[PDB]
């Protein structure tokens, strides 16, 4: 119980999905919780986590301009004090084959996915430098080695896993740590439209022979922000079930 | 508070150093703790957690035995019920450059190391698979990947992480999971001859800036054998503040 | 001798450097070799191969720019005919610590190295995947599994051999391979031009005791692109003396 | 032409299968090849080497004897002078799942795939390291990270790859390089004895679309056993076509 009391995290897309079910996790154990989001269902998902009994809010926030990214963490520590915990969880796809992706296709992915998780991180690094504690952790894919049709998506979560590396180099010493967790197969309100055959061949990839929840992922990230956890930095932990993909 | 609460665990190598902090942590989270060891001080081991509340038993084993090992959990679970998580924390070192090492030590490293772990998980496995749940913890070592003077001790870890990741493939849909974790450079009761010149060089290697703590291993552990972590299987964790070896 | 008889190369960033000594590992064992560069010095370098007796040509390229990337592979097909081989080798470095790096120095960075590289490979992929054979290799860094000061660089890096994963997977069953080559520390101008206390700092960390050649790399690159690699695939390979970064 | 003229190599377990493939392509490119296999085809492998122009000589060998593998090196040495070149491929199989795998199954196992290639390893180093030049490689299998039914056979080879860069990291300095190579799924009698629905599975687990031949591995180690190589070291080099297991 109560493994994070009274701290301030902020969880990028977190409106629905498995961002939505980390911040269930973070409040559960006492996290006050900023949902940043360009998705108004936002607002929604904070609501649930204020019914519970958390205090949450929801900030519009789109995460690949750096003015919103600087006006999202000035307004979360207005309301709710120090950042002590950055989870970014954004991330949007643009799948295509590499001999048919389209520059926009590429761009898009790589500004949300990659650039937005850099402002972000870089926001949190300078404050966390200076106060000389915090938890940064990044939710990278399955498919930063690799997924046909995911040129972009890979490519971007690679680059997430580069930059969790370098981050901890840079800021260990400083009493930051700086992580990622690579989901597998989670079934959440985001893949209702799987079909029936595609679901069969991904569970038969996964020997728990289940498709994970959001709140698996949730966990892993509650336990990483936890002072227990102090120790444990630059590494990427599969919430996964065994799955190679 | 009381992850564990209602769980036996057999934490082997725990009289002392790292095997004693992950005991001590387990019982910090309500389970039930067997110190097996072959070192004596394994009773004053357990009469420590029993001074501080917990439920504890030492039983003397030597793991490289399989009638030894078949007994150890016989008699854990006489006294406590059915074992529910194995912490395989045993390993000596015999150390020799590859040109120099002899037989005998090759020998005496591979047996406890890598054979002893083999022949726990195996009792282990027998009965988590028949119950439909369980956990197991191997501490493999930043040694997995290669270290200097290690031919022996450097396969008997990497050997264990194949053997996790085997089990956790034919473990997995019997709600059972099995992970590894690698410590860094962490300092305890049994590092207290490392010379200062030594320690300096192995601090140069951490990002964090400081070796870690017995206990820093014990969370890890202890969230790997909650039921949270539950979709976390056949991983590899460092808990080493960043340090590569 | 004469592996690569015939077969038209395209090597990006090949002006000087590591690149450089790909082009010339290339052109020994008998391919014609574009050098696409932004650097003037280019011309030179493809003088230096013909001076040898090989065919070669300097084409000037911004590879960042789509259409520079199409004219670059319609010029090379014209003089040399199909590209067989194409060596993602160019890269830059803006570094600086996360805490202080400019968005712009962050958007060029991924933009020449990581987007450069995806419109290479993009206009490789169309040609090869019709013609039913090919070669890619990525030259990533050292660096993707991080490096202080280059949070930039790492993400790009990273991000490279998640595309090079991924167009293994989508091209394999075309007759394609895609590999890439992480160099070690290579004695370049731009090695030596590090402070004498990082040049011994690196020296220390390479188990073969000395920084390698540019035509260590071109060695394997040659390698990949022969025949005699064609079952290997989606592979990472480091060359650098055993170096742990 | 002639990439290891002069140079004398050991393959172990090479009467047969990818050791076999591996002897052909070391003799087509002019290495003398001694077959080291306790399988007495191992006499009709080196006549068939023989009748192809080559060098070859069987010599029945038991390597997980030390005495037997001091023998093979001296008798070796006799023949054809020093060993440039060890190939340690010698393995055995003796599957079964982790809670049914027999001690005597787990021990023979470990002596072969284990310990029998440090015994080898070992006698390639002393002579290499004084002589100031030699290559070790070590054919681990896609199983050192996990396969159904092979607890014994994944220990082994994982153990193989934590041998592999420890020697690297003692025996670099001395001009000596140690790598790791793991075969995919290649086709040899023993994999076209697996059942029909295996073979299938397997087939679409791989992205080139084909299983692989013997010669395929043969190449990767004639490369890295070539002067050209000698800044690859301590790795681990997949020969699979993009097969993740």
């Amino acid at each position: 119980s109560m493994a994070l009391a009274s701290k301030t995290a902020i969880v990028t897309g977190a409106a629905r999905g498995i961002g939505f079910g980390i911040a269930q996790v973070l409040a559960r154990e006492g996290a006050r919780v900023i949902i940043a989001d360009r998705d108004a269902h936002g607002e929604a998902a904070a609501a649930s986590l204020r019914e519970s009994g958390a205090q949450a809010l929801f900030i519009s926030c789109n995460i690949a301009e750096k003015t919103q990214v600087e006006a999202l963490f000035s307004q979360a520590e207005e309301a709710f004090g120090p950042v002590d915990i950055l989870v970014n969880n954004a991330g949007i796809n643009r799948d295509a084959m590499l001999h048919k992706l389209t520059e926009a296709d590429w761009d898009t992915v790589i500004d949300v996915n990659l650039k937005g998780t850099f402002l972000c991180m870089q926001q949190a690094a300078i404050r966390m430098r200076e106060r000389g504690a915090g938890r940064i952790i990044n939710i990278a894919s399955a498919s930063w080695l690799g997924n046909v049709g995911q040129t972009n998506y890979s490519a971007s979560k690679a680059g997430v896993v580069g930059m969790t590396k370098t981050a901890c180099r840079e800021l260990a010493k400083k009493g930051v740590t700086v992580n990622a967790i690579c989901p597998g197969f989670i079934d959440t309100d985001m893949t209702r439209g799987v079909p029936e055959n595609v679901w069969q061949i991904m569970i038969s990839k996964i020997p728990a022979g289940y498709a994970g929840e959001a709140k698996d992922v949730g966990e892993c990230v509650a336990f990483l922000a936890s002072d227990g956890a102090r120790y444990i930095n630059g590494e990427v932990i599969n919430v996964g079930g065994g799955m190679v993909l």
